[PDB]
């Protein structure tokens, strides 16, 4: 069946932003999860977890009588696929469950570790998410083995349809860099906003980069892939030999042995995959990785015996029964246990990627402290695991559960407690009057909104108004953010906030973020005004100020807007079309394509514009808050062609003059270019259509607004 | 970006279900269309369109100073999409603004018609939408060039993104036959359920078949795909004729100057296609199909000259500016008046198609009758033209305005009018009673009265329970229906009617159509108490008994299900595998995929299977509604091969013994194989979700039961 990506390959996709809609929900529309979970009995739970992970199933048996180190795997890749360029992936949506990671190569017989859970998930139903168990199931087994984890927060709803993620643009799985469709380029620099070496990989090749076995080239694409999902030296040392203190690699035989992944594999396999003709095709026989490699003396127990290992003997290269490289210790006895045979006993065996940790010298001294003192080993792989199983979960007021660690860590991006009287209505409503006689515009007011509330991105929930972050380095220097304008705004608004505080009894206080966010609302107030429309705009206050000794700004980094069509705004030339930058952004705001197009329509007439640029600034009232963005576009009376100096910038002319009444870019004319799109915005631009536009734009501008605020959810 | 097609391309798609969510739906969810449409002043739209027909716009001018002709090829073409295979296709969604359909080569230049209707759109708003101006504008070209129209009814509404629909399997436009995608084999069939012979085509190729000028064989392809747009001869004739009455093609220079269509074409062209090289591009100069076929001495007005032409004169094969051939008349006078110079005359001309109308014997008959008799040629016309474009609109309920036609027709399955007194509550428990008191069984009721219920489909709003055409030819008939299972239960039903019929006072009675909804009711609550639960199942009465004279039989063959995984059947083997065809028929149905899991699931253990098959029947409890299917489809301890016999049935086998536990099909197993099916399935195979499954079947198989009642809609 031929289908319109097929016959227009390049057309934007839309479909990207209806995802999850309540159609595909089995769940109710009034299911809440929170409510379930915070009912679930979590300790019986982990007792049947516990129980379960030393109950062997024979259609894949347990190595050494115990599952733990396949499900500390589990968790550790259902967490692993995250990036900190646009917070997609990670553990957060229980989204190896479906295509394309449930298939992924690295992924392989992972089927089998969720196929075991399911009497577990079964018994407690909709009271545990897939998403919560991947993660729980990996603490009770580093629990039942002798480790005392960090904690553990609830809280992750399922979702029920594969996530919309660029993973790469190679069309063959595990592809070496070089290709057609190489995601490598200069002296090696991985195209953002990929965090993984190969089409199919967690992060990096553990023979070596792109199959070379040499421990010092490893640990380049080691330390590079880590800091794109977030991970430090110490944090990343800690996670790969804490992770390889359990279990073992498999690959007993070759690879050509192994069938089909689960999304090609025919369906009476009923949801599992890479089903193997190596002998028993299991067990002692397993192939997973076609490495084979078992690390310690004591495979389900935590011990220090990695470093033990790693620093004792020397290494020596060698290939596993499938052909793949790995390493096995010079002149050692048979001291690691077999997993299935009491009689037979094993060298030490190490990955490429192991020995990284040795070789690569900042990576040396740290395993070195590491190895001379466990307690600092065990303390940093406890916080590393937390923080990996977390990272895309949000603030800490969606951490659920009687597990939750009471420390509050400086990668949550935390928010002070409020400990005062919040304002009321009528307060709300003096503080408005206040910021619109101070002589602070529209277009100030609306800008300054947008800038701090339009950095959330539902992808791993971080970012949004809540902290006034925008007030800190570096949010307060972006140039997105018109770092000039925006202090002038800002000095104007905290004397707002000192005299009405300095005048309250009580305690009622306002934070600058509740007061940054309600300015923004009388901004749009006030367009509507201008346009004779009397309108309120909801607000709820409750956000707190976080302080700059409260921020880190090397992880705030990756929240500046490079993109935001929303103020026509490109920081520099990019491969993507600036309409699929849009795209893009409104799906991380969780954006519909008709709340999209509001919201861009009105923005634009708003003056949010950076540079108070003219593109797309279709009116001759600006500041008022009108459909004529909708209207202009679409008149058929004015043409428009590209701008010699700039093909990406458009003249629209009088038809019959020539004379010039408007520019805009590529984001602007896109709406009266697609299909689906202009579809939307000629609702807008109808005669009848001013009471709509107005009040569909104050519900995406509240919607924007409370996007981070899960204190009220 | 490579996606999950990419990877696994011949994977169930699943996002045809969850389309059209309220995500991509501009309006608010409480918008009615109707009621919209019903405050609409319609006759001023009329006048505002009888202005627009001379109005021409330089962009894109007028032929004769009259746009009459384009907008009845814009409305005709909206209309002649239509399959009566599905039901798919037609103008009632107005799909024609989007992809693919606004840029198929058979749709060239009518995206410049659809814009010269944005003035009159955006004037009127949300109370006309594109679907029904379309339409009633090609009502007005008709009109305002002397023809008297048989009606028009609005309520059309729109919708805002492409239908998933099968067009064929070609990957180039406009291939011609016998290609790697054929939709043609054996003695020229054409595969259902497509209705045109080249992709991107309305009905058939003007030139003739492939290409070759052949009237006798061009009118073999216009009589099939005609015919599989349900239309006869009589009204193929009428309609051909008819529409060349008026206008002309565009061809006065080589196709070559045609440039990009909409859905490829540059940004700045704002939603427009075919920007053609030649001379002005455009009025005198217009290219549009590439041939130049003038055919009557009033184009803009209409006349009996079609048929006068077409017999008065022998005609001779040439070739158009573009290179295509096309007919001229030997000997005769520059009669036929030219579309923009006054001092330009031109012999008269004719399509391939066109002659097909003089030179298929039975054809001919047809066209002489018209051509001798004008006045049966209009009325024709005219009935014909109503047809095509109000064929996919459904009941007469539906239509909305004040040019609705009073007469009743028998394409549109017509149900007569209640004249009675309805059954009440007391009515309805007495009733029910009396059926489970008759002997007929939980599966006889719910089987039956899913036979009758399951025939609509959202396509063309055909089908469905009301007008109890399960008793009547051919559906008494159909295989799916078990005729002799029936026939008995029919018997029963109508023993109990008549019995209450005859008890009552005043007018009351019930319909047969009723009751067996009814019946099937009782069936569920049976059910719902054999497994120990007490459950209501609404029922709304109002249904009528339609007679056999109002059911045309050929026109009801279309809707005979050859497959419906609902009752396990499949009628003989096809191409696509059988989980395609179910997903197809949920489509068809209105079904989500929660949906559509909950109900098959249900259905199976209620023994809704036709024949009693035991594929898929996984409970031992038969006739009671639990979520027997899934706990037992989803548990680990059955594991499930192909048969040597048939490898589409499997075999589900106990894993340590090897004792056989059930049988299942394709459709039954894909529940456990699919990743987002199995998501769905687990939800309802937990320990929590019993009264869940119960209350979710009781919703949908009611949403089942009403899907045809637009008398309460
Ligand atoms: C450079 C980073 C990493 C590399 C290249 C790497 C590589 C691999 C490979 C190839 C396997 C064998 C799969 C099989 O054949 O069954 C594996 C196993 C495993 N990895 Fe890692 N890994 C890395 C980091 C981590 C981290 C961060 C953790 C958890 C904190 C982890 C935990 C494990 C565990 C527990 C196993 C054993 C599974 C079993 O017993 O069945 N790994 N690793
Ligand atoms: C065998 C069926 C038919 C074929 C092959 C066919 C083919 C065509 C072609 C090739 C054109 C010229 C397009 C262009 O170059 O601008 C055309 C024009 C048109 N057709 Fe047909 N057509 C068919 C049936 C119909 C029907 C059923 C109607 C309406 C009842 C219709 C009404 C028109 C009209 C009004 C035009 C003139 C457009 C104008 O003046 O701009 N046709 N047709
Ligand atoms: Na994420
Ligand atoms: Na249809």
């Amino acid at each position: 069946g031929t289908s319109n990506r097929d016959w227009w390959p390049n057309q934007l996709d839309l479909s990207i932003l209806h995802r999850h809609s309540s159609l595909s929900d089995p769940m109710g529309k009034d299911f809440n999860y929170a409510q379930a979970f915070e009912k679930l009995d979590l300790a019986a739970v982990k007792r049947d977890l516990h129980a379960l992970m030393t109950t062997s199933q024979d259609w894949f048996p347990a190595d050494f009588g115990h599952y733990g180190g396949l499900f500390i795997r589990m968790a550790w890749h259902s967490a692993g696929t995250y990036r900190t360029a646009d917070g997609r992936g990670g553990a957060g949506e229980g989204q190896q469950r479906f295509a394309p990671l449930n298939s992924w190569p690295d992924n392989a017989n992972l089927d089998k570790a969720r196929r075991l859970l399911w009497p577990i998930k079964q018994k407690y139903g909709r009271a545990i998410s897939w998403a919560d168990l991947l993660i729980l199931t990996g603490n009770v087994a580093l629990e039942s083995m002798g480790f005392k984890t960090f904690g553990f927060a609830g809280g992750r709803a399922d979702t029920w349809e594969p996530e919309d993620v660029y993973w790469g643009s190679e069309k063959i799985w595990l592809e070496l860099s070089g290709g057609p469709n190489s995601r490598y380029s200069g002296d090696r620099q991985l195209e953002n906003p990929l965090a993984a070496v190969q089409m199919g990989l967690i992060y990096v090749n553990p023979e070596g980069p792109d199959g070379n076995p040499d421990p010092v080239a490893a640990a380049r694409d080691i330390r590079d892939t880590f800091a794109r999902m977030a991970m430090n030296d110490e944090e990343t040392v800690a996670l790969i030999a804490g992770g390889h203190t359990f279990g073992k690699t498999h690959g007993a035989g070759p690879a050509s042995n192994v069938g089909a992944e689960p999304e090609a594999a025919g369906i009476e396999a009923q949801g599992l995959g890479w089903k193997s003709a190596y002998r028993t095709g299991k067990g002692a026989d397993a192939i997973t990785s076609g490495l084979e490699v078992t690390w310690t003396t004591t495979p389900t127990q935590w011990s220090h015996n990695f470093f033990e290992n790693l620093f004792g003997y020397e290494w020596e290269l060698t290939k596993s029964p499938a052909g793949a490289h790995q390493w096995v210790a010079k002149g050692a006895d048979a001291v690691i246990p077999d997993a299935f045979d009491p009689s037979k006993k094993h060298r030490p065996t190490m990955l490429t990627t192991d020995l990284s940790l040795r070789f690569d010298p900042a990576y040396e001294k740290i395993s070195r402290r590491f190895h001379e003192n466990p307690e600092q080993f065990a303390d940093a792989f406890a916080r590393a695991w937390f923080k990996l199983t977390h990272r895309d979960m949000g603030p800490r007021a969606r951490y659920l559960g009687p597990e939750v660690p009471a420390e509050v860590l400086l990668w949550q991006d935390p928010i002070p407690a409020v400990d005062h009287p919040l304002i009321d209505a009528a307060d709300a409503a003096e503080l408005k009057a206040k910021v619109l006689a101070s002589g602070l515009t529209v277009s100030q007011l609306v800008s300054t909104a947008w800038a701090a509330a339009s950095t959330f991105r539902g992808s791993d929930k971080r970012g949004g108004a809540n902290g006034a972050r925008i007030r800190l380095a570096p949010q307060k220097d972006w140039e997105a953010n018109q770092p000039e304008q925006l202090a002038a705004v800002l000095e104007t608004l905290e004397a707002i906030r000192t005299a009405f505080n300095g005048a309250q009894r009580g305690g009622k206080q306002v934070s600058l973020a509740d007061l940054i966010v309600l300015a923004g609302c009388a901004g749009v107030e006030q367009a509507a005004k201008n346009a004779g429309h009397a309108v309120t705009v909801p607000f709820a206050p409750g956000r707190a100020d976080a302080s700059q000794e409260q921020t880190d700004v090397e992880s705030m980094a990756v929240l500046e807007p490079v993109a935001d069509g929303f103020r026509n705004y490109l920081k520099g030339k990019y491969r993507v079309p600036a309409e699929v930058l849009l795209v893009d952004k409104a799906q991380l705001l969780t954006l519909s394509a008709p709340e999209m197009t509001v919201l861009l329509g009105g923005l634009r007439v708003l003056g949010a514009n950076v540079g108070q640029s003219r593109h797309g600034v279709f009116t001759a009232r600006e500041q008022a808050l009108t459909n004529d963005f909708f209207v202009n576009l679409l008149d058929m009376g004015t043409e428009w062609k590209p701008t010699a100096a700039d093909a990406d910038v458009f003249e629209g002319r009088d038809r019959a003059t020539g004379e010039l009444k408007w520019t805009g870019t590529r984001v602007d004319l896109v709406f009266g270019s697609h299909s689906q799109l202009r579809a939307l915005a000629e609702v807008y631009g109808s005669a009848d259509a001013q009471e709509k536009f107005v009040r569909d734009f104050v519900a995406v501008w509240n919607k924007v607004m409370n996007l981070d605020r899960f204190d009220l959810a």
